[PDB]
């Protein structure tokens, strides 16, 4: 068998940053990254591409660029874990042993569960900023909007960056002043959620503007259906079992169903429910102490976001070296995660809080109002910060910062 | 092969739809995909794990409630490629259909509690969701001593909400009819934040639980057994991160369950794995020629054998409008029932549809205790699924209750 000290499964965020972390630990050689794209987005730039303010090509770079020098990068699919005797199978028949494992498979994107998806993509008005493959034609729906109803969905499953669907409206909304349709156009979220957001802070902001800018929400109504033909989505009630709704759209941004990948579902290292079942503090796996889980794909009861891998990135480091030693993990998760909610073109709500689901500020500020700061920071800083910073493993949790600005 | 109706799973709602479309298309025309040889009604292993009836009594072979002329392909089916109505079984073998009725069940995942199963090795644990450790429910019960007597809930869905709770009350009247009531701490670590989801029962079940002095600890979910130890963990839902480690000396675990494995990957299944029907006739969203019924769905209401016999009539005339090239009527109300046995001679029937509101069959009061009710689920029931429900003649109970009224 093909053999790593630390094998990483995925070359996304977390993986990426977790091997490079890793390099300084074990050495280059030791390391290897199992990745099948060959390229690797920052995927928060997506809401402002599907809003015309980025272009799509600034979001990635090719895999082998961000590859820590030294390490290798094993272009295929996993297709089996077997925890049990420290192995995994790839789409290439290779069979890969490890002293050490960290999953960092990330979320998958489930479309076709909306009958008449991803065949209804080839029609126009509509888009999903969550793929490569749709968020630019978020913006064409957006530009090519004349009038009618414009709609945004959110999904009865867990997902990632629960703040960009509605990111996406309240651009809609401002691009539709900008260009003096606004008068034209009737938008609408229907959100599987029965809250506008989780964290009360923020929560309330958002309705703040959700009644200044005539933006209808209507709560515990899911998207089943797209007929792209008609420009009519089907939507159920989830408080009314059988009870459906048809409505016509002028543009519709859909935020597809998420699960955990389909390799995960039914791996030994998944809980019930397909996610890397993992400790909440340590991130070290539950079941198989030579495991280790971060982002998307783990059963963190946190929103799965890029800046909770980054914290989480810098409580892992801790974890594996210390049990690289036979001793205890002492430094604990506390569930760190943001969302930089867009509201406007110049606008950031910059909601960060913890497992508590309560406030937890990097700036001394409220951030629960409309800042440009944070547009700028989000837009033009952070991905810089990503790439040259969070890639090559220097970025964990802003709690240095928090505490220094007190 | 090809069959004019394949249906996956010989259980409840597999034997069932079996039967009735036996009638529609012909028993020749009909084939059940299901690996067990024995078929459970499992209902009655509350009771056997309080000792009040023998699991022999249980189940039969699944030869014996097969209908006539249907062929049983003793397999395990591992693949569904519905966009070629074909499926594949672990002999290799592929099946195509002309309509498929999809009923495989919940599956159980004991193993995602680090120390079980092999816990079950060791004395007073048990579990009255599987057939292999349902008896250790009743020795547990009898061994049973001084100490904590705990009982769990997990934090994925459920067949039978009601179970779990059912042995607590049984387990407690069983402590003042041995003597040792006193000598036992009796908890119901939850990870809900109710004990029930129907207000009118939840009344009722929380009068019981003060009046017998039962603790109930909500958002607390069994993670680990340390069956040696005779310690069980459980994780705080409201703050991640924190645990709470518990001696007992009787442990009941309720185990995580989920979606069958083969069906979790599978394109008739949401992004959850349940099989994505509609919630009215259970058509399949995206491939009409495909069915579901039973606690493999998606249908948002307790996962149940009274479900699953309400949904066998709906299901029947959706499949037969459905050949008859029409278009379905009769919606599916979400009709389910836990009749929790609160005593050994007791019973709530609980009844109620989608909206978890009551819907009774009788016009009496179901919310207090039965001698009645619990004659009817410990003795009665049994025979009328064996006799009358897996013969495809037993639907709602909406007849009996518009003529009860
Ligand atoms: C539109 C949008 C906007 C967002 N905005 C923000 C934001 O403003 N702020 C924020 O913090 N987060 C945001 N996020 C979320 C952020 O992008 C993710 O949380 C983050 O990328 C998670 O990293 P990850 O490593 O867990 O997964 P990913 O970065 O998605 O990486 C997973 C990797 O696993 C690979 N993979 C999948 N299956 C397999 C397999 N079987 N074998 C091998 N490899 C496999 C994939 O190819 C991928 O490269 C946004 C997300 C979206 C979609
Ligand atoms: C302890 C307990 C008490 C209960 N009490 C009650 C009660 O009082 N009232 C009530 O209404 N309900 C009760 N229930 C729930 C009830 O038993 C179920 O809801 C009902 O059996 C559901 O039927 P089903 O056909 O959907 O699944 P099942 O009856 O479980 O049948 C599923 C079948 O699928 C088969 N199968 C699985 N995977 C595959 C595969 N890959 N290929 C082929 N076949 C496969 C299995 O072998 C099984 O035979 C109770 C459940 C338990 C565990
Ligand atoms: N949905 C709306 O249009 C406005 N709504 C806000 C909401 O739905 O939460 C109520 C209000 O503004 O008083
Ligand atoms: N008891 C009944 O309702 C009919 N039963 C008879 C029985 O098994 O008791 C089935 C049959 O027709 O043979």
């Amino acid at each position: 068998m093909n053999h790593y000290e630390v094998l990483v499964l995925g070359g996304g965020s977390g993986g990426i940053t977790m091997a490079a972390r890793m390099k300084r630990k074990v050495g280059a050689e030791n390391v290897a990254i199992v990745e099948p794209s060959e390229r690797h987005f920052y995927q928060p730039i997506w809401t402002l591409v599907g809003a015309g303010a980025k272009q799509l090509s600034s979001s990635g770079r090719p895999t082998a660029s961000v590859i820590p020098s030294g390490v290798e990068w094993i272009k295929a699919r996993v297709t089996e874990l077997n925890p049990d005797k420290n192995c995994i199978h790839t789409d290439d028949d290779e069979k890969i042993s490890y002293r050490y494992l960290i999953i960092a498979l990330g979320i998958q994107l489930d479309y076709e569960k909306i009958k008449g998806l991803p065949e209804g993509f080839a029609h126009p008005k509509i888009g999903s900023n969550y793929s490569v493959k749709t968020v630019e034609k978020t913006w064409k729906a957006l530009q090519d909007f004349k009038e009618g109803n414009a709609i945004f969905t959110f999904p009865n499953t867990p997902v990632k960056c629960a703040g960009a669907p509605q990111e996406i409206m309240y651009l809609s909304e401002a691009y539709f002043r900008k260009t003096g349709k606004r008068s034209k156009a009737n938008i609408i979220f229907n959100t599987s959620l029965g809250a506008i957001f989780g964290v009360k802070k923020y929560a309330d902001a958002l309705q703040e503007i959700i009644q200044e800018r005539n933006l209808t929400v209507n709560y515990k109504k899911n998207l089943i259906e797209v007929r792209a033909d008609k420009q009519e989505a089907v939507f159920e009630n989830l408080d009314k079992p059988g009870e459906t709704q048809v409505i016509s759209y002028e543009m519709l941004h859909v935020t597809p169903p998420m699960s955990p990948p389909d390799v995960l579902k039914t791996s030994p290292v998944a809980d019930a429910a397909g996610w890397v079942d993992v400790d909440k503090e340590t991130l070290q796996h539950r079941r198989y102490p030579n495991v280790f889980g971060i982002g998307d794909c783990t059963n963190l009861p946190t929103s799965k976001t890029a800046a909770a891998v980054a914290a989480q990135s810098g409580i892992l480091d801790r974890t594996i070296s210390v049990i690289m030693k036979n001793q205890t993990p002492t430094k604990k998760y506390d569930g760190y995660t943001s969302c930089p909610l867009v509201t406007g073109y110049n606008r950031v709500i910059l909601a960060e809080f913890d497992y508590k689901a309560e406030p937890l500020e990097t700036f001394p500020f409220d951030q629960s109002k409309e800042r440009l700061s944070m547009y700028l920071m989000k837009a033009d800083l952070m991905p810089f910060l990503y790439w040259n910073m969070m890639l090559r493993g220097y970025w964990g949790g802003p709690a240095f910062l928090r505490k220094l600005f007190h």
